[PDB]
């Protein structure tokens, strides 16, 4: 019954970077695929009306993203936070 | 190709529930349409101040035939899914 959520990185991806930022998230995307909370990664380019690349992750709560992103590591970008009012499938 | 769009609205302090309400009713007139897959209604916490709208298609034309098609009677941002995990 927690409430779903969703960080959106809004990242500045210059023109011609395209194929090596999305070869790179390719692998990103694999250190988050099987975490705690984790439900969905998503990796918009922008068409209209936006210019910066939209990296998408939902997660169960807030605490399952801040046990990911707080842990541990190996070693302009803005983060808008969400929260999942509701959801329907295709 | 997959696409994504969201509708960034400004909404006011209060004005809230009352979108939240209704965008319950609008969901209903989408989650069977022909290339939909999945709907979504955000609201802001940080970073952020409008309400995104995100509705995930099968392809553009799948969602301007919904979109453009007969009816009964705000920033739009469209997107491309390079990927999708989970």
């Amino acid at each position: 019954n927690a409430m779903p959520v969703v960080k959106i990185n809004a990242i500045e991806v210059p023109a011609g970077a395209g194929p090596e930022l999305e070869k790179r998230f390719a692998h990103r995307a694999h250190a988050v695929e099987n975490s705690p909370g984790f439900l969905g990664f998503q990796l918009l380019r922008p068409v209209k009306g936006e210019e910066r690349y939209f990296v998408v992750t939902h997660w169960e709560s807030d605490e399952a993203f801040q046990a990911w992103a707080n842990g541990p590591a190996i070693a302009g970008a803005s983060l808008l936070e969400f929260e999942v009012v509701l959801d329907v499938g295709g």
